[PDB]
């Protein structure tokens, strides 16, 4: 038995629903209380248990409102999730990496006892939009103990992520003009090692802002990746391997992976 399995055996409907099977509560993190980031919102399952924890960063000029839906959706599948504001809206990716790390340490050490009692501090993940996604790659390269990273339409001047040893799903947007996939997402994916669990999902008919509103594909595969790697939950491998169908008449523009993933 894997002790980290939470919730029912998954279906496409379970992952495409607007909410997961867990009811969620929220805790505000004031900018005054936040050490090393700008505050945020913690979403957590009401059901008392331990869960993996996830920190999510917005991008340049972005606020926590740009990523709130995804914190709430992921928490509803059995995770403790913090959506942050950064110290300033103009912070660069490597500053965002430090703020992600600070947000993980906040959830583990400084949130309410209601939140801290629901966290398995050994099972952590990071995500982010745009510069936030660049920050996710940077922190993942520094912290091989993270269980997953999910950069969403990532932006970073560093193209070489050969040092990353964390299971990483990069989601790109085909029509992205801010972080074009030819110069950001695809080079990032191609530089990740062939020896890690990794995937690249390029959305069809998507701008750079696709992650900022509820999106069935982003929510399905984000949750499947977190389940597979944060919870070691091999019930979710079915969604990732061989993964969504791509090209002409597909669900996505492109999907690449290193399937099969080691257990």
């Amino acid at each position: 038995a894997n002790p980290y399995e939470r919730g029912p055996n998954p279906t496409d409907a379970l992952l495409e629903a607007r909410s997961g099977p867990f009811s969620v509560s929220e805790e505000n993190v004031s900018r005054l209380s936040a050490s090393g980031f700008g505050g945020g919102t913690i979403y957590y399952p009401r059901e008392n248990n331990t869960y993996g924890a996830v920190a999510i960063s917005p991008g340049y000029t972005g606020t926590e409102a740009s990523i709130a839906w995804l914190g709430e959706r992921i928490a509803s599948h059995g995770f403790v999730v913090i959506t942050i504001d950064t110290i300033t809206t103009l912070d660069q990716p490597d500053s965002r990496a430090e703020q992600l790390n600070a947000a993980l340490n906040h959830m583990i050490n400084r949130a309410s006892s209601t939140v801290r009692s629901r966290i398995d501090s050994s099972r952590l993940a990071v995500m982010g939009h745009s510069m936030g996604g660049g920050g996710s790659l940077r922190l993942a390269s520094q912290r091989p103990d993270l269980k997953a990273a999910i950069p969403l339409t990532p932006w970073h001047l560093n193209k070489n992520w050969s040092s990353v040893r964390v299971p990483t799903l990069i989601i790109g947007a085909d029509l992205d003009t801010i972080a074009p996939v030819l110069t950001h997402a695809r080079p990032f994916y191609n530089s990740l090692p062939t020896s890690i669990s990794k995937a690249y999902l390029e959305l069809d008919g998507a701008t750079h802002f696709a992650p900022n509103i509820p999106n069935k594909i982003i929510g399905k595969y984000s949750v499947a990746w977190l389940k597979r790697f944060v919870d070691n939950d091999t019930r979710y491998t079915q969604f990732l391997c061989p993964g969504p169908r791509d090209g002409l008449f597909g669900e996505v523009e492109e999907y690449r992976s290193t399937c099969p993933f080691l257990e």
